[PDB]
């Protein structure tokens, strides 16, 4: 702190509190996160170089008085608050599609540098007046969690981010969370009831996962047409590939960018009341 005046609390993150603050030198308005190892130090410092138009810029890491503060580019609103704000008519599809396309771009970036987010969720997704959307708060909600994580895979891949983003995608379209678990088992079982209990056909190796049980109930898959009306056939094809059980079949961000759903992408501006 010190060289930064807290203007307000804007969140109580996973790894600490987030403040809007103003730099007493630069004059600059930033987002200041107070965290709470040399290893936390080295991976954090790797973040400072992961720079992309769809990634919140990490301005500075202050390791001082034996505390950790992260200084971030300030954005004025997150996608959760924009969703609650837009619930009556919903986010216009060209806006949903621009948002998805840019997040795919951020993820294409991170993933090509072997960085996973691990915890995407509408609250970590930040928006500006210019129509941009950025990824923040890189890795108690269970809702956007990939099923390989829920099944206890320890060495899971970039495909987890693709799964979270498809859940966010579906949520923007229907104005309700795709899979609102309130426990890990409820989360897993909600995924199962919509998509089918997975098996060796759709996901080789699933019955050998650590937390998999033969006693899991055996639900049938519902059809996507019922899951996210009124997403068009392109949107639905893409969403279906983002939600493949097998993380190895699940579409990449780079491949998803080439999907015909984006043939007509544009960059609308949202109407944001700050
Ligand atoms: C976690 C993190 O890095 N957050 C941020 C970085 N820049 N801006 C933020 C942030 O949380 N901005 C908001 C401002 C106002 C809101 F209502 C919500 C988010």
């Amino acid at each position: 702190m010190e060289n930064f005046q807290k203007v307000e609390k804007i969140g109580e993150g996973t790894y600490g509190v987030v403040y809007k603050a103003r730099n007493k030198l630069t004059g600059e308005v930033v987002a200041l996160k107070k965290i709470r190892p040399s290893t936390a130090i080295r991976e954090i410092s790797l973040l400072k170089e992961l720079n992309h138009p769809n990634i919140v810029k990490l301005l500075d890491v202050i390791h001082t008085e034996n505390k950790l503060y992260l200084v971030f580019e300030f954005l004025h609103q997150d996608l959760k608050k924009f969703m609650d704000a837009s619930a009556l008519t919903g986010i216009p599809l060209p806006l949903i599609k621009s948002y998805l396309f840019q997040l795919l771009q951020g993820l294409a970036f991170c993933h090509s540098h072997r960085v996973l987010h691990r915890d995407l969720k509408p609250q970590n997704l930040l928006i500006n007046t210019e129509g941009a959307i950025k990824l923040a708060d890189f890795g108690v909600t269970l809702w956007y969690r990939a099923p390989e994580i829920l099944l206890g895979c320890k060495y899971y891949s970039t495909a987890v981010d693709i799964w979270s983003l498809g859940c966010i995608f579906a949520e923007m379209v229907t104005r309700r969370a795709l899979f609102p678990g309130d426990s890990e088992i409820d989360q897993l079982f909600r995924i199962f009831r919509t998509l089918g209990t997975p098996d060796e056909v759709v996901w080789p190796g699933v019955t050998s996962m650590p937390d998999y049980k033969p006693s899991f109930p055996k639900w049938a898959r519902q059809d996507f047409s019922k899951v996210v009306p009124p997403l068009d056939e392109d949107g639905r094809s893409l969403l279906s590939q983002m939600l493949h059980y097998d993380p190895n079949k699940r579409i990449s961000a780079k491949a998803a960018l080439a999907h015909p759903f984006f043939q007509d992408v544009t960059k609308p501006v949202p109407h944001l009341r700050l």
